[PDB]
């Protein structure tokens, strides 16, 4: 009859999913562990790829009002800017998690996609069938593995991997903008102002909206006061003075987390009806901004392959084998990225940098070029 | 049978007409009356509006490789920077006509768009009838009238119409970027570079790609010297000597003209099986830079009105009155603009400004919001 | 006996000379007419020549506290910088008019000038007889004329001349430097800002000290609003929004003039015992900022000049030779410069026009090279 | 009969006392050990103390003719601008040590200073004798000791002393000013160009006229490239590539020389008819840029002192008790800040710290008030 997904993690991965197969005329639920729908991390960042993603799935409009598009891509080393990155056009947008989340969410109750709280996959049969922890076993034509980076759709079925979890991580957190406050600049921009001196301590400083400015505050782990949660003020303050009137009310976040990043890489995706997609499996560093970017044109891909009248085996296969080396390379690059602190450097945004980004997943070809 | 349509004019519209109906399935020749397509006015600007067109003929990729997004859209008044504008992430594109033409010429070929040259439309007929130049007479279901502000498919019909040429026009010419030789500066942008004192002389400065510079040179036709063609190299040097290096290479151009402004607005657009579009029914001032981004987005709604079932008549109807309200807005803002030399002031690009670049004519929908 | 000494001024030619013949040992009495001793004119400038005059007359520490030296001396033209001039370390200085005058005075009143207040010299005869209004008879060794430009030591004996009072002049005021609420800037400068476009307006601005700032506001006689006085706040807010604070404040001075300018030249200096010094000789267009340095010198120069032994009438021919081409030749180019609206282009003091203030009086040598 | 001075040395202190002397009519000789008279060190920078030492040495002139004032003392941190600083109009003054060497030895032959070179004075008996390394011994009613850090006037005699060499230095050259090759920026400046990170290295840039440019290049002995002479270039292009044109000139220099810090303090200066100026009495870090200065300073105010009628010893002691406390001070402070780094932080010639600069030798009080 009318073909059945199941799609375990209400993320962006999952969302994505569940609206592209409910568009294509799939019966989808979708099941989030959490007690409710909440999207974690802050604010976000996407790109013409997510964009493209987000306009397929009817969901464009609803993320585009209320969120914002810099004037340049800034990046500092010591207070002195290093440069000014536009990208040849290319579309980006800078946006809280909430209100990403909200427009996924939306789109999905408005095309009838059913969702369940409280509801965890612990088990999945690559014959296509779900247990959830209620013990509840469901039958499907396809199950979507879209539950992060600890997946258990994907550690029921046994898949070679390769994780990491970093001793070092950053302080999100979403502050009002304070904009007449921060005096003369250009703070419509995204700044990256690294630092290395007289201390290792960086803020990504990412406008939202005219409202909402999204922080990031990094520090090493063995920095006991620049890895402090609730934010250790004068720490802050001393490297980033110009910031002050924000730092002051993040100092306020007595929910702000020290978050570490994490890795997963796996030698294959698929297993006869289930799909493996977003951080369940391909969690990279957040140096290209690709993480989720990636997720949601490889959950978009994969309702494209099962429109080909393969069976639905088949169509995983090959919507591994199309889709994968795009989020392979960006992953690489943006380890390599990370490890290398080439951020720092600015200009690092290059054709190959941008390949993820420049990705147009309705059309299948690469655009704005470089 | 297979429907058939005559398009008369080789320009932007005419092109974009006969791209639109022949991948509906429409059986497309384009007359055009010149010995050779080729496409005047140096350089051009396209915005989101025409982008989507663009990409809805299949013609984007084309045209973004080998054009240039500027990071921003700087203007000047007496040599000091008054605004930076950067659209809340709306794109935009400059590129020389010649690039926009070939894109456009190459995709109707490729489909197999049949292209007279020395063919002129000199009578048409509502009921489906052209007679060319040379007496041929062709029958059709649908004529298009996109041969420019001194449209024969308009004329030889009759249409209520307000046109002006104006005394005043400029001097629009392609040069080498010398971006080395400009030194210091941020000479990626498109700066609108005015001035009254001491004299009224003005230039658009719009980069189209590495090697191509688009140069506007205005000045009053009352000044003898500033609407001088080949340009009178020392009074633009002295109020633009930051360009000295561009403006030698300028004063070379034998074939430089200085081209008056005109408008055309008529009551209507069509008659019986006859459209209008382009500078045949709309020619604005240039102020917002959409007198091909309006005439690409009505051909391109001419043909989504065709595929609705309706006789071609009653197509043609809706289609004016569906499209022509965004045109005949921007036409008039952008005049107006003009008299009132509203953008010297900078940040002039205001919601209702951008109102036609925000028109996605895929969709039918507004989008990139202000 | 001691050598007598009447001077007619109580303006900075006229204490400048009192100081420094006491200093030679002179009995010296200094006559103003006006009822108390002031200065008018809000604020000055003073060079190197000036200064050096200052040291001179020991009146030079009383001067340098509490007052200001620009970082540089900066000049725009329809709000673009055109220059930045620091004069390869000339010395030079801005006070208010009251500061130069309090330290003047307060070094004649030490030294034992006899100074009479609503004291008018209406009479001179060369052979030493002042006559004041009162109908006293002084008879002196010296007297001095530095009565400014109306004076009548000059016109009760008969000098040839050539006097101008312009039709145009400006708004000069002391306000509050409001320096916290003119936010970003350069505010320690000293700013020239001219315009021609929209309208004829400039204002010189000019810091004197942490708490007291010196603006000019110029503007044609034949402007009704930018000459009023008080001053048409609207409409020097519109070409100067950024000095709104302080505009705010000058508004406020119901005591604001508008000055016109004037200027003296005569062909001598010098009647038998009599010497015409400052305004009386050689009023001059301010564009140099050497009025009163000129004067200072001049007077200073009467002093060296009566130290040689010779007759008084000798030494005062000896002097006029010896000092009056420095003034002629700065008188003459200040002029020029105003004529021309020579200054508006930024980067004119030149050697040249710096000839004046690069004059050492106490040495008798150039220093200060260009 | 007329009274007699030998001074002991060919540096900035002993041709300062000895002109100084000379012009109040002692009969003197000067002495340098070295077969010419030369000045090492590059470039050197005055303030208004020394500026007013060479104004009463008749020296200034020479000076001024030839030599720079900067715009603005400019200081980077890791290419940040962190300060601009101009004292409030604080007189100061760059060049090449040879210029202010010729300035000094053209007046000393001038005023018929008599000059030894190849004369070496070895020991000084209070009394007023010397003996020079070619056995004569010179009678005088004035001993100078001006020979510079190890002055065997001083250790033939005996004071107590504390001594130090630094392990750290910097190596100083003159190069061409490259300026059009600079391209665009304000060459003009001082730029104190500090950097801890990648490694410690820093450029003090110092134009000394239109032709010529005085670099310190500073990097720890630690440090086997940074400290490399003739320069390694790449460690210095790496961290300065903005200065790269003087950078190549500097590379081509054969003498460059990594000199140490080093710094003298005595308890007393004087024994005697003997008295110790300069190096030899109080060399300091160059934190201030007062070594020269205060050795001029109490060279010439040497001279002052024994103009007393009191008999040369006395005058001696008077001499140290008056002038000594400005040169502890700056010694002292300049020592700290040198310590602890504190010109990296820009906006640090406070008050204080311009004491020795404020200090007026010919007036004998503080001038330039901050
Ligand atoms: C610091 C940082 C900054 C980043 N910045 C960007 C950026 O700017 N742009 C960008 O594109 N990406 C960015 N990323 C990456 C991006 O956050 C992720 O790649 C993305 O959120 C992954 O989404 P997902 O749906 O795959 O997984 P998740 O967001 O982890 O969502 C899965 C959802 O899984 C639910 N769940 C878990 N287990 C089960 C289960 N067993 N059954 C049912 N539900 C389950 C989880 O609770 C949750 O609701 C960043 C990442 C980090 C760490
Ligand atoms: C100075 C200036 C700057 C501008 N800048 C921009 C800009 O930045 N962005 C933008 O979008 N627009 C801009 N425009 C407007 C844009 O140039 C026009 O609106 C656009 O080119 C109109 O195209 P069209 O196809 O309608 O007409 P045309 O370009 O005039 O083309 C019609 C074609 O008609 C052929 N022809 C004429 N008569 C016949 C006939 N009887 N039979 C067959 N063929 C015929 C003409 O020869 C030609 O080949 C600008 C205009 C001006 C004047
Ligand atoms: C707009 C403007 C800006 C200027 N800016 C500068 C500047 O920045 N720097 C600079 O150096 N110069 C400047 N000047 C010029 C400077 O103001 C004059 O040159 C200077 O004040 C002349 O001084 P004085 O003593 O000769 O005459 P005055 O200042 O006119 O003084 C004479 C004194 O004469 C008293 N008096 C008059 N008649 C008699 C009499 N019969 N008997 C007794 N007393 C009499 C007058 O009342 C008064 O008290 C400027 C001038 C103008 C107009
Ligand atoms: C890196 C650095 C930067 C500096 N920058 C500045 C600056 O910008 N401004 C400033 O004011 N100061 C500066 N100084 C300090 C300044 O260089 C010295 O304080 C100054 O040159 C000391 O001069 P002097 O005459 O006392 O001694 P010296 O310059 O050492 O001169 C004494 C002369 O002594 C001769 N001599 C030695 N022994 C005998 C002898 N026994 N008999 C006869 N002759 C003898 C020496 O050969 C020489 O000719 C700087 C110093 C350093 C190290």
């Amino acid at each position: 009859k009318t073909r059945r997904a199941e799609v375990a993690g209400g993320g962006f991965a999952g969302l994505t999913a569940a609206i592209a197969l409910k568009q294509n005329g799939w019966d989808v639920r979708l099941h989030e562990k959490s007690s409710e729908l909440r999207a974690f991390g802050a604010g976000i960042y996407l790109w013409h790829n997510g964009l493209r993603v987000l306009e397929g799935l009817g969901a464009l409009d609803d993320v585009l009002q209320g969120s914002h598009t810099p004037p340049t891509y800034e990046t500092w080393m010591h207070n002195k800017s290093v440069s000014k990155e536009t990208f040849n056009g290319l579309p980006w947008r800078i946006m809280t998690r909430s209100h990403l989340h909200d427009a996924l969410v939306n789109r999905a109750r408005a095309l009838g996609v059913d969702i369940s709280v409280n509801s965890e996959a612990v088990a999945a049969d690559p014959v296509g069938r779900l247990t959830l922890q209620t013990g509840e076993v469901l039958e499907a034509d396809l199950i979507v593995g879209a539950d992060g980076v600890g997946s258990k759709v994907r550690d029921s079925i046994g898949f070679k991997q390769d994780r990491w979890v970093s001793k070092d991580g950053l302080i999100r957190l979403i502050v009002p903008r304070m904009k007449k406050e921060l005096g003369h600049g250009e703070w419509d921009n995204t700044i990256d102002m690294w630092n290395f001196w007289p201390r290792v301590q960086r803020i990504l400083y990412s406008p939202c909206n005219e409202n909402e400015l999204y922080l990031g505050l990094m520090a090493p782990a063995a920095d006991p006061r620049g890895s402090s949660v609730p934010i250790d003020l004068e720490v802050w303050v001393e490297m980033f003075p110009f910031l002050e009137p924000c730092l002051i009310e993040a100092a306020k976040l007595k929910t702000a987390r020290y978050d570490k990043y994490e890795t997963t890489k796996l030698d294959s995706w698929t297993r006869g009806k289930v799909a493996l997609v977003g951080d369940a499996a391909h969690a990279m560093c957040p140096a290209l901004a690709q993480g989720a970017g990636c997720a949601m044109v490889n959950a978009f891909s994969l309702s494209q392959d099962l429109e080909e009248g393969s069976s639905v085996e088949d169509a995983l296969v090959a919507w591994e084998t199309r889709i994968r080396p795009i989020t392979d390379r960006c992953q690489a690059l943006s380890g390599d990225y990370a490890a290398n602190r080439s951020l720092s450097k600015g200009n690092m945004f290059t054709p190959a940098a941008l390949e993820a980004a420049r990705y147009d997943p309705l059309r299948r070809v690469y655009s704005w070029p470089q």
